[PDB]
């Protein structure tokens, strides 16, 4: 298993990567520091995260420190909702660069392919809940993205969140100067997520793996949902490896020519979650583990089911 994947940009992006939702900001710099002295090349950011100051501190010390160079890292930040009009990318893609004290991303996602009304609010909401929608299209905020490859801002530009007809919109884009590198979506073994896979792997787009375990932490988490950790199914198979059941969650992707991004702020587990490249799960364990699919969402962004761009109405 080599540690990177070749992206449809000429670059080379880290398989495994660190996460950093809900890493909270009193405890994220530690995180990505140990992450970085453990191994760690690739962390994934967001805007929405609220945490991308902290992170910074971080990745700033360690260039600082000489532990790792620049062209080493692969940072990876997204566009929040809120900033899908032509003349407010650019500054939301600054605002990210500032915060994470860097001078390029090598990678910036569409976070989700609706965009809302710009403003303090990261939801903008109607006086009866609904999220209020903007009216850019989302090839135009394509455009926009290019525009930041031009300008020397972002290395490679990805989508995420995106279903099967929106990346097709996007490849089908007249005028497409820049594909897609990424589309990152969640997948695990209760969302295995095949037919949208194989299509964008069909077009050169790699994927990137969320939610790897089930997000545990996912504030929205009630007790009866399925657990993927907890599942004895799993555990049996990562005790067969004489492995634990993270470490075989984060090696399933990887055997699917996927991207993953496990969060985690204990260093412990960070160290853990990093000690995947060692051991290969049979052909029969990857599909017993596929046959795990229940469509399952840690992430069904319910906060803008009512848009007209909502990715999880169709089927993939
Ligand atoms: N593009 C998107 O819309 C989107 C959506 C969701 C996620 N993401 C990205 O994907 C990342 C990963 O997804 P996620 O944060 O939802 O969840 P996840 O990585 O599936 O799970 C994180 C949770 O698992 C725990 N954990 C980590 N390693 C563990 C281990 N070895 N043993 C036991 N528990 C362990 C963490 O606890 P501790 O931290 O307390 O150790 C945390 O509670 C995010 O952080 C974010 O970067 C992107």
């Amino acid at each position: 298993m080599a540690s990177r994947i070749l992206l449809n940009n000429g670059a080379k992006m880290p398989i495994l990567g660190l996460g950093t939702w809900k890493s909270p900001p009193g405890q994220v710099t530690e995180a990505v520091k140990v992450a970085i002295d453990v191994g760690y090349r690739h962390i994934d950011c967001a805007h929405v995260y609220q945490n991308e100051n902290e992170v910074g501190v971080a990745i700033q010390e360690k260039l600082r420190e000489q532990v790792v160079k620049r062209e080493e890292l692969f940072i990876v930040s997204k566009l929040w909702c809120t900033y899908h009009e032509k003349g407010l990318v650019k500054g939301a893609c600054q605002k990210t660069l500032s915060d994470l004290k860097l001078d390029y991303l090598d990678l910036y996602l569409i976070h989700w392919p609706t965009g809302f009304k710009p403003g303090k609010e990261f939801f903008p909401l109607d006086e009866s809940g609904n999220v209020v929608p903007s009216d850019t299209n989302i090839l135009d905020t394509w455009a926009a993205m290019e525009e930041l490859v031009d300008e020397g801002l972002v290395k490679a530009i990805g989508i995420s969140n995106f279903n099967h007809l929106q990346v097709e919109m996007i490849l089908n884009k007249p005028g497409l100067k820049y594909k897609p590198a990424v589309n990152q979506i969640e997948c695990h073994p209760y969302l295995t997520q095949e037919k949208l896979i194989q299509y964008c792997q069909s077009k050169g787009i790699v994927v990137t793996a969320y939610s790897p375990l089930g997000s545990p932490d996912r504030p929205w988490a009630k007790p009866e949902d399925p657990s993927l950790l907890e599942d004895p199914r799993i555990k049996a198979i990562a005790a067969k490896h004489n492995k634990t059941t993270a470490q075989v969650l984060i090696r399933f992707p990887m055997q699917r020519n996927l991207v993953v991004i496990p969060k985690s702020v204990t260093p412990e587990r960070i160290a853990e979650n990093f000690k995947v490249f060692d051991f290969e799960l049979s052909s029969q364990d990857m599909t017993t583990l596929l046959s795990y699919n229940r469509n399952w969402r840690v992430c069904a962004g319910l906060s803008c089911t009512s848009h007209k761009d909502y990715p999880f109405h169709e089927e993939f």
